[PDB]
């Protein structure tokens, strides 16, 4: 269960709603109550640190759907039980549903 996803940090740096609000295209790799953020399938395979926190916890993750987030259509609000809050944009409903279903299995 790996693939590319658009990631927007709602809260990621203590302050009210983070210091940045960028829409970063990252490669998400699902793991047992964890998720890895890499550059691509090759970066995830070799284990290259694409960011600071690469192996994030997906333990007791809460997920909500955002079918109309301004200019973004198939988006979902994913909040980890680690304080971290992110918005994930998929390419289609089938992908979004598969992502949420996989995350819900953690």
């Amino acid at each position: 269960m790996e693939g590319f996803l658009n990631r927007k940090h709602e809260w990621e740096a203590h302050n009210k709603k983070a210091s940045s609000r960028s829409w970063h295209n990252v490669y998400c790799v699902i793991n047992n109550q964890e998720m890895g953020f890499y550059k691509d399938a090759k970066s995830a395979a070799s284990g290259i640190p694409y960011h600071s926190e690469v192996p994030v916890s997906l333990k007791e993750a809460i997920c909500e759907v955002a079918l109309d987030y301004k200019k973004k259509k198939h988006v979902f609000k994913l909040r980890l039980s680690d304080g971290n809050e992110y918005l994930f944009q998929a390419k289609d409903d089938e992908e979004m549903n598969t992502w949420i279903q996989a995350i819900s299995s953690a």
